[PDB]
DNA sequence: TGCTTATCAATTTGTTGCA
DNA sequence: TGCTTATCAATTTGTTGCAC
């Protein structure tokens, strides 16, 4: 499924047009990144959770010269997945 | 940033009412679940994309009891962030 | 787009049951 | 989403740059 194919799911099953769907949809995850990046949470009941986390500095290595590197800190978007989509995904057994 | 408060910003921004970004929120999060749980996998240009990923058995330990146990195989959703959310997060060099 | 070094390395997550 | 086990064990991601 890509943005488009989504938006054809939505636009059928919230009753708005392809466009407003697609309008909505872009939005929405605009502002997913903004707030994100400026390091708010996006927390969305049942599907999950979007978040910056710390990075701290580690060390690598140079596959071609086999020299140790730092790889310096960094922050990086994050993904929890909330306990309805969990279980869709994996129906409970025990 | 709550569902609600999500809602609100995305009303506003494609001047619509709060009741259609909701519904169109909620269809969007419901069909990405339903896409991911049959084995799809989601891509949104600009954002990133969903899919299901197989964890084999593993070994974990009981806290009420120390007994050893065997975690079943099971699927888990994952999310990969697109270049563009990633470059917002941590902006390049 | 893979696939790629290190006898890597910082990280995530799951395991009970109750609050 | 908390604390609460293991002197846990499995994941992921990153390090460079080629065409594997």
């Amino acid at each position: 499924m890509n943005k488009g194919e989504l938006v054809d799911a939505v636009a059928e099953k919230a009753s708005v047009t392809k466009k407003q769907a697609d309008a909505v949809l872009t939005a929405a995850l605009e502002t997913i990144i903004e707030a994100v990046s400026s390091g708010d949470k996006v927390t969305l009941v049942g599907f999950g959770s979007f978040e910056s986390r710390e990075r701290k500095a580690r060390e690598g290595r140079n596959p071609k010269t086999n020299e140790k590197m730092e790889i310096p800190a960094t922050r990086v978007p994050a993904f929890s997945a909330g306990k309805l989509f969990r279980e869709k995904v994996a129906p409970p057994k025990a």
